[PDB]
């Protein structure tokens, strides 16, 4: 009935970022940042990297606040409405690999080239692309 | 117990911003901005323009998003989390004064320049400014 938090994760690797495809109710099989639910008193930093851990066991650091978009998302089985705060981070051990740790969520995690995205996108992270958001371009 | 959104808003005046003193249990008599809960399917700039008009009947455009803060009030009678959306905009009206319209949660609204703003500032806006935030650049 009222908007969640959640925050998603573009962690930097060389010229890639890690994206999987969702096992969901909404927009499933699409490809998507690792993340999910911000907790009660937790920050937007501790969130990324809980998630990310949870979710692939990559450990990283230096996170950074990136943007946040506005998804509603009307035409899912239950209506839901969703703010989704961006984080950039990179790897602790730069040699990490992913882990496909929760195979509920995810069909499984990937690094992707920035100019070789996989399709399809999930479409707030479609639509956030298309305004010309780039994850690389902040410092 | 669960974070919550809220959408604040920098209304550029000139060289000022709108601020006014919070009757509140959380960061009583501090200068915070004009904002409020953003609402079931509402957009960021539906809920700035909504929120502003109903507490300070000011009629504002050109919202633009600035960023994002994480505040948890750990303090507070019942402790509090609240995501807070900052929008920037501009009056349609650039002679329209303010009105105390919610004065069970404010003490007033008023226009305090960039380079000469009031103290003590709600804490959370006292850290973004901190942080070397500006709303007419940014
Ligand atoms: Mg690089």
């Amino acid at each position: 009935a009222i908007p969640r938090v959640a925050v998603v994760v573009f962690i930097l690797n060389g010229n890639s970022i890690l994206l999987g495809r969702r096992r969901s109710s909404i927009g499933n099989s699409t490809f998507a940042l690792p993340g999910g639910h911000l907790e009660f008193g937790e920050s937007f930093e501790e969130c990324a990297a809980r998630e990310v851990m949870e979710e692939t066991g990559l450990k990283i650091e230096k996170m950074k606040l990136l943007t946040v978009t506005n998804n509603v998302f009307k035409e899912a089985p239950t209506p839901s409405h969703y703010v989704s705060v961006s984080i950039r981070a990179v790897l602790v051990d730069p040699s990490q690999e992913p882990k496909n740790m929760e195979p509920e969520k995810c069909e499984g995690w990937d690094w992707y080239d920035w100019e070789n995205l996989p399709k399809p996108l999930f479409w707030p992270l479609e639509k956030l692309f298309g305004s010309g958001f780039n994850p690389f371009t902040h410092g």
